[PDB]
């Protein structure tokens, strides 16, 4: 269970930290707090589930 | 613990196909045949471990 507070270009390099690493999943019970992530593209990320 | 026959481009494919879809975990303990296994891109899965 984690929250994020983070700029969303930052967040998507976290995105791609995290799914290269592993923990872009369904496991973990996630709450971003972005609002501007959606100019950028999130499909393999939303695709993990 | 599954066992993969598939060829070695197919592997990559599928590993994009599953590193998109979020299963890449050290929870999974796999065993690929394909002869041509180190001449690819290789990384990002071995940091999901």
């Amino acid at each position: 269970r984690i929250i994020f507070d983070c700029s969303h270009t930052m967040a998507a390099q976290i995105l791609k930290q995290a799914m290269a690493m592993g923990m872009m999943t369904e496991y973990y019970h996630f709450i971003f707090t972005t609002l501007d992530l959606y100019a950028l593209d999130l499909e393999p990320y939303r695709y993990s589930g």
